[PDB]
């Protein structure tokens, strides 16, 4: 499995913050991403078990639309995660430049994500934290799931009424997330977005959303199908991949 230390990698530009830095393995010249987690931070938050879960889950996941976790290592105060480098950055950054995506680009990201989520659910692994900042873009502009920190409570967006209400939940949480993600992709903002945490809770709880005029009948239908209060009423990933709007606009 290879034994690693800090003295094996040349650190560079910070790629993101939660931090993750650009790194080069000195011997192989291998470009990767180093997520640097402080032990004292994980101690004062009691999330050490949650990190182990993420490490165990992502290291055994193998799919072209899932970012690879090559390995881990720790020192006296820090914990390091050797992650795959996504050359084209986050989906969040992309959406900020473009404002919103077209039906073609949206349906392709949805397909790529639904496929990756189906691979995850077949292994009984539920993502729970699907959002643009946790999604990356590979060398070919393919969508890739990066963060797996909540795999098996800041912004409520993307979380279904089950999780926010503390009730038990299925793989269906990721289907709701898919619906939130499809809307955000086409509109430019998530469907339950509010100024306060308290208002976002109400928007989610009572499923309040309205489509702007430009959102098409086909896109409206899939989003409506995915944003159901009852998780049993949510369509399966196979139903989404074979949805008319998806197949008509997907690559
Ligand atoms: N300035 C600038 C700029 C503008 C455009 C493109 C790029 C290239 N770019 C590549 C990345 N890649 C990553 O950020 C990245 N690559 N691999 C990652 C893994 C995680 C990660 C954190 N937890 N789990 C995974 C998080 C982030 C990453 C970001 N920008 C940089």
């Amino acid at each position: 499995k290879r034994q690693w230390a800090l003295e094996d990698f040349e650190i560079g530009r910070p790629l993101g913050k939660g931090n993750v830095y650009l790194a080069r393995e000195k011997n192989s010249k291998f470009i990767l991403a180093l997520k640097v987690l402080f032990k004292a931070q994980l101690e004062k938050a009691g999330v050490e078990h949650q990190l182990r879960r993420e490490v165990e889950i992502q290291s055994h996941l193998r799919h072209p639309n899932i970012l690879r976790l090559y390995g881990y290592f720790h020192d006296s105060t820090r914990v390091y995660l050797i992650l795959e480098y996504a050359p084209l950055g986050t989906v969040y950054r992309e959406l900020q430049k473009l404002s919103k995506f077209d039906e073609q680009r949206t349906a392709t990201y949805i397909t790529e994500l639904a496929n990756a989520l189906s691979y995850c659910h077949s292994k009984k692994v539920i993502h729970r934290d699907i959002k643009p900042e946790n999604l990356l873009l590979g060398s070919a502009g393919e969508l890739k799931i990066a963060d797996f920190g909540w795999s098996v409570c800041g912004t409520l967006d993307y979380l279904p009424p089950e999780m926010i209400e503390g009730r038990m939940h299925d793989e269906k949480v990721d289907l709701w997330s898919l619906g939130v993600l499809c809307y955000e992709f086409l509109v430019g903002k998530p469907p339950f977005e509010a100024n306060t945490y308290q208002d976002t809770y109400k928007r989610i709880s009572r499923v309040e959303f309205t489509f702007p005029d430009f959102v098409t009948e086909g896109a409206r239908d899939l989003i409506s199908r995915l944003l159901k209060h009852n998780p049993s009423q949510r369509p399966m990933l196979r139903e989404v991949l074979e949805h008319p709007w998806i197949t008509a606009n997907s690559s």
